[PDB]
């Protein structure tokens, strides 16, 4: 679960929309490394910082990012994850060539898959956003936690409200649920077909019922997907469906009309 | 709780359900119906109905009626995997490799839910009109109560893919590794477009040969199976059950190779 800088034959640092380093590991290959903090070795939380890593490494699914390990040496604490060549969802959505409707259709279903898996494993994201959806060179996605919203030990060691559920806006104490991530998914649905980010006075608008304008989407989007985002960004969390329920409607649809 | 009425359908078994599409039925028992033995039958069905995954068959319902105990599931138009590989129209590697990866995902799902198949074979791998697959249990090997109903007196009612340990004189209980062996043989048959061991003359010659280390003929599938899938099936059909990899382990090995060389 823990690696050494020496296990990497070569490495390069790339800054993206951040401060990550790509390295070629001997046996496994290309991985992304990020130094969480720099300073003297800790004494209080080092034991459970290695256990957090073990818990995350055991979330294995095709649509979910796998934490490969941790590098702890001479006052450095760094997480190691797999490499997604094309960066994140918005980078791919703002590219010159338009992403085919078929590929956008497949991405949505893969976001559903990864989300249904994490929920089934008792994991609530609370930070689902295009910046957290990582795309490989084959246009397949993996859900990541780059804002350390689920890495509580690693968060202590060292933000978009456009995707945040209204129940969480001006109510930090409310517990994040499966319905919190469904709301974020609806805004992700919008950002996919609109190919851009949506939108104190904004927060009260979103709390009243204001949502990203469907009319702002220029390119072609099915009426059925429009209805799916509307339903998922519903004010009452109880009215919103679950990811296995989104999947049982989206999968036949994708297979009949988009694949 | 998820019990179907015959009212929705028509007789054949094969029926169109209003609002749920075409379905295939299996009438397991025809005779006197009694409420006591039925809960055990309804509960087991509710148990299978909760194995929900894109690559595993979802039992939709049961029809417990007078003179009819039936299992209901969605009809897979192209039949089993074997019928598809043996068809006139040749299947390209991209489709075969996607089929292989679907099997792994289905099996990783079932194992993660504690389900050990015990009867993994091309006959239990079902295909739709879009060349996507589902893992079934047509032999009722996991259906303890429905299988017992299928063996009554008052009622009207394989070898090539079995692990060496189960062919053995010892014949211990199945494991996850038992299914990994079955998978290795299916991998070979996907690339051979036929059942293994054609050159076998006697069943006991076969049984003793597998226990000794005989496996499907690798030379018959170098036309054309990548060296990667060959090493994989060789690893999955190892004599020692503890030396076989896990399905999530096989998934982490097959997914990157399929994306670069086959998709
Ligand atoms: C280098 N790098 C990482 O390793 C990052 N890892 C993940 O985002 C990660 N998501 C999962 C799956 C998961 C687990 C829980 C919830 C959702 C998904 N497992 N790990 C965190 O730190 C970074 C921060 C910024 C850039 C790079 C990194
Ligand atoms: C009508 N019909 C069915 O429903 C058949 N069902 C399945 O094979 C089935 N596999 C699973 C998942 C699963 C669960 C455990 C292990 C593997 C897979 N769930 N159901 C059984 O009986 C039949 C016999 C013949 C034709 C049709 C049917």
């Amino acid at each position: 679960i823990k690696m050494k800088s020496s296990d990497f034959l070569e490495s390069a640092e790339l800054d993206s929309g951040g401060k990550v380093s790509l390295a070629f590991h001997r046996t496994q290959g290309l991985m992304i490394m990020k130094t969480v903090y720099k300073g003297p070795n800790c004494i209080e939380h080092n034991e459970a910082l290695l256990e957090e890593a073990k818990m995350m490494n055991r979330l294995r699914h095709s649509r979910v990012v796998k934490l490969l390990g941790v590098i702890i040496e001479e006052g450095k604490y760094s997480l190691v994850m797999e490499y997604m060549e094309k960066g994140n969802l918005m980078h791919v959505l703002k590219a010159e060539m338009s992403t085919p409707l078929s590929v956008k259709g497949r991405i949505i279903l893969e976001i559903i898959e990864g989300m249904a898996y994490l929920h089934g494993k008792g994991v609530i994201h609370k930070d689902l956003k295009p910046e957290n959806i990582l795309v490989d060179n084959d246009f397949h996605i993996k859900i990541a936690d780059l804002g350390l919203a689920s890495f509580k030990m690693w968060s202590k060691l060292n933000g978009t409200l456009y995707y945040m559920a209204p129940e969480h806006l001006n109510d930090v104490n409310a517990k994040p649920t499966e319905k919190s991530d469904v709301y974020s998914f609806a805004v992700v649905l919008w950002a996919i077909f609109a190919n851009k980010e949506p939108y104190q006075q904004l927060i009260m608008a979103i709390k009243s019922g204001n949502r990203p304008d469907v009319d702002d989407i220029t390119e072609y989007c099915p009426r059925e997907i429009i209805s799916l985002m509307k339903l998922c960004w519903e004010a009452n969390p109880e009215a919103r469906p679950t990811f296995p329920g989104i999947e049982e409607k989206f999968r036949p649809f994708y297979l009949s009309q988009l694949e």
